[PDB]
């Protein structure tokens, strides 16, 4: 059994990490949902604390799983059995990566909607285009500047939301890079 136990142990570890990854993604989605409802600033601050932690956790798992799975894929180059197990884990990883990308895309959309509503509350007569312009980088700056002629709270809220958005954009860019990385083949070398 010594020639096969090592490989199965690798597969088992990979699948354990996938379970952890899956759980991590769920926590992220769960925290996103609670954050969209939290009214207490004191409690909201800890939710973001947990969120940041889980996102870092997911980032760590992703890196490890990428290297472990591709490594497993190499072990099965000319071993039908090993190839199938590694591919199996690779397919599970791909699905979770996609689930995570969706979780973040969904939160991104909730974020933007809040941005638009904040402005409509200020400009209850604003048209779509005006609302769309108001949340753009240039549009927001123009509004802030134009104001420099209650904007503190508004600007602080905007900045906080903008920062959250950039974080999501960053993770999503990482997930896309990772997804593409996993889609790439693990090829023979001689
Ligand atoms: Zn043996
Ligand atoms: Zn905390």
């Amino acid at each position: 059994m010594h020639d096969f136990v090592g490989f199965m142990n690798k597969i088992s570890q990979i699948n354990r990490d996938l379970d952890k990854y899956d759980h991590t993604i769920n926590q992220v989605d769960s925290l996103h949902k609670r954050l969209l409802t939290e009214v207490n600033e004191e409690q909201a601050s800890h939710l973001r604390h947990s969120l940041d932690n889980f996102v870092a956790q997911a980032t760590d798992l992703q890196f490890k799983l990428k290297n472990e799975i591709k490594s497993a894929q190499r072990d099965g180059i000319h071993d039908t059995n090993k190839q199938a197990q590694a591919e199996n884990s690779r397919q599970r990883f791909l699905k979770l990566i996609q689930d995570y990308r969706i979780v973040d895309s969904n939160y991104k959309e909730e974020n933007k909607e809040q941005a638009k509503r904040q402005y409509m509350i200020i400009q209850p007569e604003a048209t779509e285009d005006e609302v769309e312009a108001a949340i753009s980088d240039v549009g927001g700056q123009q509004i802030f500047s134009q104001a420099l002629l209650e904007a503190k709270t508004a600007l602080a809220e905007v900045q906080a939301r903008h920062q959250e958005l950039l974080k999501l954009e960053k993770s999503m860019a990482e997930l896309t890079q990772l997804f593409n990385d996993m889609e790439e083949l693990v090829i023979e070398q001689q």
